[PDB]
């Protein structure tokens, strides 16, 4: 194997497939780049056990076919350390590859590329393309609501489900959920899959919002995504998803609405003295107004009072007040229209303008 | 106590003073026309004073000072905050936001801005603050000489003098002043240095300084800094200074930087070893790990003196580098086991001083 290839085009790419931590990986492999010449192609490929991301650049210069690994992130910053406008002329070297640019010398360590492990080896079963901006939209909507540690290691995931003509996803921790729905335009057959948090990261970091479609693939235990010369793949949850309809709240006879960013600034006030532990922040619902206290142990209080419409007899809710936070920052929108039932029941929270994010929130006390 | 203050006026003060249980709250003082935010430690205690425009009434007390900047930060961009004491509590109103807060009496809050200055000098925040950065890096970090973890402000005759040194390498300043003082040094604790940063805006705005026998005060403005001074013997600087470096080298900085920083990713990560060829008009860098992997650079620089080997810790190096900032550097090398003098080839008032390693 050897190749010269220029600096920034080698950057990039290096970039696109570096592990979100090079640190704390107990296999030695999974910390190492896989580099591999084919015809007029360079292709580097990071990975893990549940995931891995490959590019391919072309190569202008003369090169030699074969392949290896090295350790990534001393790879990725000898060539990142190297000046503006640099040649890099890579070869590998029995045990060893060299990088040589100016009058810099590298010698790395290296480990046979034949132990890199190949979790892009599967069938395809489901073919769909659709603009970065509406996988963004999805992923955007719900990636908050997902667990984190949670013993029912499927919801540390989000859930892709396809339904006709729209892509639903749906991610909760199990006090909370978000749903997003979205037309992709080309009717597919129902399927739902969950993909793991890692891989969730991953798909948004290669959405930069380009003109350039996203190809997606779906196997029976993977899902792959093509954006211009970068593949992501990765590995499939295997649980039984909760039926995001059944949380949804039965029957809301109340409806409040009100500005998205002034009851956002109000609750962050509010949620300064609320528990530090608990974060429980009370609701008072009146028709033409709607008040928010929280106290803490200490005994220090703080009270809101807001202009707000609503058609409801009057109560007191409470709720988790970063639970509404993370809601009301994912709107992002004019106006909010929460439907609530009763003080033991659900809320469900939504842009009053669009009926394609849903988010349901569980009460306290 | 009741005041009334405009929400960016008051976000100012109370982020300067930012920093068991009455450690956490923020002192507040009203007198003719004044508000004062006092924030501290048992260590160093800051004061910010402002003006009233509005209606007010004198009184003092304390509150949780991270919750009470928050909940101003909080409020909308252009609002009135009015303050007022009510017994246990204190109550912030501003619009239809309403926030009553603990309080811990304002005569249980510590005070550490009673001594006597001995040694006063007024300075340009501008050639504190190079003296500061000059050296801060060479601080030690939570070394068992405690000395070492602050940094040495010496006075001497018509110049002021930082110093900062950990047991392995050696950073030293100095800037000329005005008025002749007397002889003195103290060791302003890392804390100290750090809030002593914080206030130096770069304004016009002059800084006074006073030294007391066991404190320090800073006055920038409106704003008062003061501090503990550490208890210690600090080394004597000069004595570490190389005696007589027959050998001087001088290269561009940011070329020696990024040589050595590429060199440093194939260094043993634990002791960062790093060898040093020098020879005519030519450093080589080289670097290796256990593991066997080799790093090589080749700079054209300009040197004159007898061909050596010598080795140093990178990061040493880097971070000196990095602290110069400059076009050219001079090296001022004796032998392979001695120190070597690091400076900015332009200017004499920093040096920098990093022993050797044998590898």
């Amino acid at each position: 194997m050897k190749f010269t290839v220029e600096r920034e085009h080698l950057l990039k790419p290096l970039q696109q497939v570096s592990g979100p931590l090079g640190g704390r990986p107990t296999l030695p492999i999974l910390g190492n780049l896989l580099l591999q010449v084919a015809d007029g192609t360079l292709s580097l490929t990071g990975t893990d056990l549940e995931m891995e991301m490959i590019a391919r650049v072309t190569l202008s210069q003369p090169h030699e076919a074969g392949a290896t690994t090295v350790p990534a992130r001393k790879f990725f910053d000898i060539c990142r350390g190297l000046p503006e406008g640099a040649e890099i002329a890579v070869q590998l070297e029995g045990d060893r590859m060299l990088v040589r640019s100016g009058r810099s010398r590298f010698s790395l360590s290296t480990l046979p590329a034949a132990d890199f492990p190949n979790l892009d080896d599967w069938q395809s079963e489901v073919e769909f393309t659709l603009p970065q901006a509406t996988m963004k939209r999805l992923i955007e909507a719900t990636q908050f609501s997902m667990a984190h540690q949670d013993v029912r290691y499927y919801l540390n995931g989000m859930l892709f489900e396809t339904e006709g003509e729209e892509l639903r996803t749906v991610a909760t921790d199990g006090h909370r959920l978000a749903v997003c729905s979205m037309p992709i335009g080309d009717s597919l057959p129902n399927h739902s899959v969950i993909v793991p948090r890692k891989g969730v990261i991953e798909l948004m970091r290669m959405l930069d919002g380009g003109d350039t479609p996203l190809r997606v693939q779906i196997g029976s235990n993977n899902i792959r995504a093509h954006v211009g010369d970068f593949v992501f793949t990765s590995k499939l949850v295997d649980g039984r998803f909760p039926d995001y309809r059944r949380v949804l709240p039965k029957n809301p006879d109340k409806t409040l609405e009100a500005g998205c960013d002034s009851l956002k600034q109000a609750f962050a006030r509010a949620a300064i003295l609320s528990n530090e532990k608990f974060r429980g922040v009370r609701l008072y619902v009146s028709e033409n107004q709607i008040k928010i206290t929280a106290n803490n142990p200490e005994q220090e209080e703080a009270e809101e009072i807001l202009d707000v419409t609503y058609a409801g007899t009057e109560m007191e809710i409470g709720f988790n007040v970063s639970y509404v936070l993370d809601v009301l920052n994912a709107l992002k929108c004019e106006n909010v229209r929460i439907l609530l039932t009763d003080s033991v029941s659900s809320v469900q929270i939504e842009d009053a303008a669009s009926q394609s994010a849903a988010y349901v929130v569980m009460p306290m006390r």
